[PDB]
């Protein structure tokens, strides 16, 4: 673990250390509104030993959303709720980004104001569910709808919506945004060939599936500057329906171009749930010469395997999701090695404080 409790500097911030909480969804917020909030609040605090938090994703607009209870980043009490947050947090001692979130075609009309989800194309997600509010108080699993595919306005219109929530970002005391652009949503609809069917110059070649990951970055970096934006995908899962027919080619390109963008860091997903594809050493050690800034990973990390990872230059920093849902004090934990509690998957999503804040710290 020697590696791992060395501090970092990302972009004009010096992290305490290479441990990241990665984006968790836990679908807490306020109703109505879709406001972050006090408990919210209390929970990320409580994990503010990590060098890095990254907020769970959060909506940059009312058709961004694909699960029940999740909070947006779009309307001025959201930006404040938010606030409430990065305070809390900034009063630990922490850093903290915004996962701004599309989901595209990941949703159900139900949680998009009975709108059709939008996509790179007219391609259900496969195999795929969200969850929805049915007016109990526990989510209610539901497949996915049939996506429309965006129109050139459309494209424009969700750029207008990332450049405004990473000002939204900042305008809540955000540190930077990270861009969700992994586990099957928007712009990995885009991204990966067996997703996009586009006919225009948004689909077929390898430079046109990058086209609007390249628009989006752009248009985040204008608003708020490079060493304030993170970018995250998942080259090789699948669960939520994206398929690359030549994912190394495809993910190497699209970290070489985040790093023509002089993105301050990129977040590998490596993981999905219980998708835990084969993700070769060489092509981790391509993208490591592809991208040349901060490089993060996640996915069924341990103290061990962790500081591998960065022992051997694959990884700059490493987050643990799962891990951090049930222990808060999760760094101290891997530097000790004391035993990790468990996290209850009944309690992952919506609810309240039962399994979000009241996880204790270790005690012996
Ligand atoms: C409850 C839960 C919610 C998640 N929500 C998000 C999310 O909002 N955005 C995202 O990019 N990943 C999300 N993930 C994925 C995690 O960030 C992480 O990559 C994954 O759980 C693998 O890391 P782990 O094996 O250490 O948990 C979620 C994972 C879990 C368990
Ligand atoms: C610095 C010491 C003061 C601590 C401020 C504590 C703020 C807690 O705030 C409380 O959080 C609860 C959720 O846990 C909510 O149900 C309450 O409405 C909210 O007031
Ligand atoms: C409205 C938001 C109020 C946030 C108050 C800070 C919440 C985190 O409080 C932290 O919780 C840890 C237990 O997990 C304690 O061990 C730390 O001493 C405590 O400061």
């Amino acid at each position: 673990x020697q590696s791992l409790f060395q501090p970092i500097t990302l972009g004009a911030l010096t992290l305490k250390n290479r441990i990241v909480m990665p984006p968790l969804t836990r679908s807490r917020a306020s109703q109505p509104g879709d406001v972050a909030n006090h408990m919210m609040a209390i929970y990320y605090a409580q994990r503010a030993s990590a060098g890095l938090i990254v907020s769970e994703g959060t909506q940059i607009s009312p058709t961004a959303k694909g699960y029940a209870w999740t909070p947006g980043i779009y309307t001025p009490e959201q930006i404040a709720g938010w606030r409430i947050v990065t305070e809390a947090v900034h009063a630990k001692g922490c850093a903290i980004f915004a996962q701004l979130w599309h989901v595209g075609r990941v949703t159900h009309p139900d949680n998009i104001d009975g709108q059709q989800p939008i996509s790179s194309s007219t391609l259900k997600a496969e195999n795929v569910k969200v969850f929805v509010d049915n007016g109990s108080d526990e989510p209610g699993f539901v497949d996915v709808a049939v996506p429309r595919a965006m129109t050139k306005a459309d494209i424009a219109q969700v750029i207008a919506d990332y450049r405004q929530a990473a000002l939204n970002a900042m305008e809540a005391g955000f540190d930077g945004i990270e861009l969700h652009a992994a586990n099957g949503y928007l712009i990995n609809q885009f991204i990966d060939s067996e997703a996009n069917n586009r006919s225009d110059e948004y689909g077929g070649s390898l430079e046109n599936r990058l086209r609007f990951l390249d628009e989006v970055v752009a248009a985040l970096v204008d608003a708020i500057g490079a060493e304030r934006v993170g970018v995250r995908l998942a080259p090789l899962t699948t669960l939520n329906g994206t398929v690359d027919a030549d994912p190394i080619l495809t993910y190497t390109a699209a970290a070489a171009l985040l790093n023509k963008h002089r993105i301050v860091y990129l977040h590998i997903a490596e993981v999905d749930w219980d998708d835990a594809p084969d993700t070769p050493v060489s092509f981790k050690r391509a993208l490591r010469e592809a991208y040349q800034g901060v490089l993060i990973y996640a996915g069924r990390y341990n103290a061990e395997k962790a500081e591998q990872a960065i022992n051997d230059g694959l990884a700059d920093m490493i987050g643990f999701g799962r891990p951090f849902i049930a222990n808060p004090d999760l760094p101290e934990r891997l530097r000790h090695g004391y035993p990790l509690a468990e996290h209850v998957p009944a309690t992952l999503f919506g609810g309240g404080e039962k399994g979000l804040t009241d996880y204790p710290t270790y005690q012996a």
